[PDB]
This record gives C-alpha cells, sequence and structure tokens, in this order.
C-alpha cells in the first residue's frame, strides 16, 4: 500500500481542499480547470468556502444516469482564478477495482489523514439512505460520518470520492473521465 | 513515506488496540509480554476497555526522569494470558529524529487512520499543559483532540506515544528501549 499512500498524499497535497457548505464540512478534489467535485449531499449553495475563503459557485451539475439513477456527484464550476492541475488522465472509464486501496481524507475534523481500507469491489446498485444509486464502489472499513468528499485512491489511480457508509462499509461514488469534458 | 506506512499498517494491525478508561478513549501499543503503553493522561484505573472487553490492570508505572520530572507515560501489565509480540527491538535507546514519519491512531474516533506528520525533531523540554515534560518529539501538524496514544512511526521504527498538541505541532512522548525490562 506503500506507493498507494505516496501517490495518494501527492495527488491531495496537489489536488484536495477542505470545503464548508451549509451541508456541512467536505474534502473537495478539483479536477482540471476550475471543475471540481463534492459528494451530492453537499448540496452546494450559491457560494462555498475553500479553506476558508468565500469562493462563488458558477454552476454545479447534479449528476444522473441516463435512466435518472441518482449517481451521488455534484460538479461545481468556481469563481476564482486559478486552475486545478488537470487529472482526469487519472480518472477511469469504468469503475476500477482493487486489493489495495487508500482514503484521504482532508477537512478540519480529518485534517490529512489516509486509511488503508483495502479491497475495492464495483457494487454498483444500492439504496443510498433511501435512494437507489449507481455506480458504486465498496469497501470494508468502520467508516464515521466527517469522511464524505474523501478520496478514493490507489497507485496511479483515483477511484472515486466517499458518499456512504454503514458500520464496517463505505462506498464512493465512481470518478469517471467522461463527467469531464 | 511508503514504506513508513506500510510499516505502520503491520505494527498497527499486529501490536495496536483501542482502549476506554474514565479519561477516554486511547491508542494503545502492546510492547511485550503482557506491558503495554498509554499517555500518561489516560490515567487507567484498575480495570480497562481493551477492544470492548474489560480488563484487568496488574500494574501501572507512570514514568519519570531521574530528577522526577515528567515524561509523560504510564506502563501497564495486562491481566490477560495472550501475549503482545516484542517490539522492543523496534524502540530506540534515545530519542530518534526523522525526515518522514507516520503518526497511526486506532479508536471508534479515528478508526485505523494515518497521518503523514512529516519531520520529528526531538523537542525535549515543553510545558506539557502546566506540566513540565522532557524527552519531546515534535513534528508539524494539525494535531486534534481524540488521537492522543496514537503511535509514531518511520519504516523500522517506532519513535514514540503522541500525548499533546496545539494547533499545528504534536508531540509525543520517546518511546525508548530501557522502559523495558
Ligand atoms: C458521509 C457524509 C458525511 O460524512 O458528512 C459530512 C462530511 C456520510 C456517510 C458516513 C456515515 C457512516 N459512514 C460514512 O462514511 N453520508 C451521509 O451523511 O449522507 C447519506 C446520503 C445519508 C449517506
Ligand atoms: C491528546 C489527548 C486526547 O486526544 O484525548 C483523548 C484521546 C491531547 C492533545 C491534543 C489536543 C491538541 N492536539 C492534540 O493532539 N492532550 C490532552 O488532552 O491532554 C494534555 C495533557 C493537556 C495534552
Amino acid at each position: 500500500m506503500g506507493p498507494a499512500f505516496e501517490f495518494a498524499v501527492a495527488m491531495m497535497k496537489r489536488n484536495s481542499s477542505t470545503v464548508k457548505t451549509e451541508y456541512g464540512e467536505f474534502t473537495m478534489l478539483g479536477i482540471y480547470d476550475r471543475w471540481a467535485v463534492l459528494p451530492r449531499h453537499a448540496k452546494p449553495g450559491p457560494t462555498i468556502l475553500m479553506n476558508d475563503q468565500e469562493v462563488g459557485v458558477l454552476d454545479a451539475k447534479e449528476l444522473v444516469d441516463k435512466d435518472g439513477t441518482n449517481l451521488e456527484l455534484t460538479l461545481l464550476k468556481l469563481n476564482r482564478n486559478e486552475k486545478f492541475r488537470d487529472i482526469r488522465g487519472f480518472l477511469a472509464k469504468e469503475e476500477v477495482e482493487v486489493n489495495e486501496a487508500v482514503l484521504a481524507i482532508n477537512t478540519s475534523k480529518f485534517p490529512n489523514m489516509y486509511i488503508p481500507v483495502g479491497q475495492v469491489t464495483e457494487y454498483g446498485f444500492l439504496n443510498l439512505g433511501g435512494t437507489p444509486t449507481k455506480r458504486m464502489l465498496m469497501y470494508n472499513f468502520p467508516t464515521r460520518a466527517g469522511q464524505c468528499g474523501g478520496v478514493l485512491m490507489s497507485t496511479g489511480k483515483v477511484l472515486g470520492i466517499h458518499v456512504g457508509g454503514n458500520g464496517h462499509q463505505g462506498f464512493s461514488a465512481a470518478l469517471l473521465k467522461h463527467y469531464f469534458n
């Protein structure tokens, strides 16, 4: 997992930030340009705090599969001038599976923390607190609140954004290339 | 840091447990035999919870330097029959310094989480919340409550037990070979 931790730390350091909305505090991954992603339930309003600074949200796309099913991700274009390193070549065309994965969190509650969640298996369909959601990854880990938005990774790969959990299972929304231009 | 994460995960998995006292919930490192260590302020009573199970505390040694100065560590002999893998060869004779270190936490609040704290420099003397304490290591990291007992590590080395913090600095009590037989 060392290589995965090493890739995780460098990714987080480069593309991640702590975001506060009216719905809580989240890890946020900058993707390319001024587009970043949050778990849908961050329900970002018209303005956000990004590393303690009021940032304007130009546009917000709450993603759904072609059948309308919830995928649980919001894309936000950010009213700022600095551009996010482009990490789209780190995102796959389809649900990545893996045996050693790392979940990276970066808030006031979990500042730069990393969790070896181990095995990540495409889970696909899940009733995400009453909401049928697709394209889920699952790992066995006693996840906790405060962790949403967490970035799921292995060496070389950004698998997904952490969205859900119960007890000893967490779930990430798979972060796929085509959601981005 | 990968090698350090890898050593950290394996150490934690082998020698660590979550401990509850009347003073809170702590990470605990089993050293050899049935002796483990906690930060002093865990002030363990006559019985402890160890991974949710009532365990009897045979003996408790709150360590001090020869001049009585606080070192901030309690050693506890545990009323159980299973023996802790002996990790004393992982503990140094003196305050280890390093450039890439990892702090491993393992409670209900931070279950199996790892933090790359980076540079660890012998700090020695610190006024640890009104208590002059010696043999401290320091790292720059925005540490948070719930983290005490955390195990501080690099590849091949167990440096210390996390005891203190303010804002962007945490402090570990150096975990030295001779505290143990
Ligand atoms: C992640 C959201 C969160 O952590 O709140 C602020 C960052 C929640 C899932 C955690 C609960 C148990 N395991 C977890 O990782 N999800 C959440 O609060 O919302 C729904 C949509 C109900 C999952
Ligand atoms: C560590 C103890 C703790 O986390 O409580 C339950 C596990 C506290 C130090 C944290 C505060 C800011 N940074 C930290 O890591 N220390 C503590 O509570 O006690 C004294 C002795 C005052 C440090």
